[PDB]
């Protein structure tokens, strides 16, 4: 059900994605994310075409973190911001973070060294139903994605799609 | 003249671009580059549509250099490698680096402090301004290497497509 990925550039870093459906407490999760009583980055899964898009965002996040050149104040926000087409942080977090009105949530987190996330506890904090990440394509909304990244109606493979999105995430 | 820029996340670093036309000793400047008796990345100017292209490649290289994560042996090679959309190192230096029978050369170098009027005296040719780059740049070559639509678009538009080609390379 979890998706786990060892960063090839930063081997000691592993990134985990967890997906939840039927979420009855998005309102509180958002507050916990905003007073930091919750691990990970809470990401609106409606606008994430493939976990691959999150892995690029996280890879860049870790990179600026290791350089000490994050554009945002923390690793968790930096992941979310990297998803955005543009330089507004306060708009980026609004659009790609969760809102109280989401019923589906994607959480993303990174571990290296001694710092290990209590996954079992994180899961228990979501009043929802954890689903496999293979479920993303039906929770995902292709019109929103295309709107947000200013993309062409002309349908394409997730691969072509991903390169267009990755490009809009690099140039902002 | 010369053009110079601050690096994105390291304002204490400068990229300098020097353009040269009517170069006689390209063959030797290439031998010396290797050897390391000349500073900088020696670059094919016929495939550069805008300095910005160089800036992206230099940023990207320095951000790996500062961690010792470069794909190539050295910073000068890394910059040239970053210009190519493909992974093969040796193929990227061949298209983007200089060859024995070139008569135009672009030198690119970073400081955090290289002189310069000796560097100029390395090149057995005339130093012209960078505004001069559009008139050497082989447009049908650019299209073949970056694989762009044939149908004629703006330098601005072509540049974006070029920035995307570089931006989708190795991402993970």
């Amino acid at each position: 059900m979890q998706l786990t990925h060892q960063l090839d550039l930063f081997p000691e870093c592993r990134v985990t994605l967890l997906l939840f459906k039927d979420v009855k407490n998005a309102g509180d999760l958002r507050r916990k994310a905003m007073e930091g009583t919750i691990d990970g980055s809470l990401i609106n899964p409606t606008v994430i075409v493939d976990p691959f898009q999150i892995l690029v965002a996280a890879n860049k996040a870790v990179h600026l973190y290791k350089l000490g050149k994050m554009k945002t104040r923390t690793l968790s926000t930096e992941i979310i911001f990297n998803l955005s087409p543009n330089n507004n942080i306060s708009e980026a977090l609004k659009k790609f973070g969760i809102s109280a009105n989401d019923t589906s949530i994607l959480i993303v987190y990174i571990e290296e060294g001694e710092k290990q996330i209590n996954q079992e506890y994180l899961i228990s904090q979501v009043e929802g139903h954890q689903v496999s990440l293979k479920n993303l394509p039906e929770i995902m909304n292709i019109t929103e994605v295309k709107k947000i990244y200013k993309l062409s109606s002309q349908e394409e493979s997730i691969g072509t799609l991903l390169d267009a999105i990755i490009c809009r995430m690099s140039t902002k």
